[PDB]
C-alpha cells in the first residue's frame, strides 16, 4: 500500500497537469489571438491609396 | 507496569499528535488557499487591454 501511494504520486506529478498553470496559458494566448485578429483587421485597411488615381 | 506507563507517556508525547493544533492549522491552509484561488482569478483577468485596439 505504501508504495503504491508513493509511485501514485510520482505519476501524477509526472503526467497531470495542473489546471492553474494551463488556465493562464490559455487565458494568455486567448488574449493574444484577439491581438492579432484586431492587427490583422487594422493591416488590411492600411493599404488604401485610392485617392491618389480619383478625385 | 509505573516504567511502562512512564515509557508510554514520553512515547505519545513525542511521537503522537495534538488534533486541535493540527484543526487549527489545517482551517488555516484551506481558508489560505481559498484566497490564492480568488486572487489567481483576479490576476488572470487583469490583463485586459484590447479596447486599446478595436473600438
Amino acid at each position: 500500500g505504501t508504495s503504491a501511494e508513493n509511485l501514485t504520486a510520482a505519476e501524477s506529478r509526472i503526467r497531470d497537469t495542473d489546471m492553474a498553470a494551463e488556465m493562464m496559458a490559455f487565458t494568455k494566448n486567448n488574449i493574444l489571438t484577439q491581438a492579432a485578429q484586431s492587427m490583422l483587421a487594422q493591416a488590411n485597411q492600411q493599404p488604401q491609396g485610392v485617392l491618389q488615381l480619383l478625385q
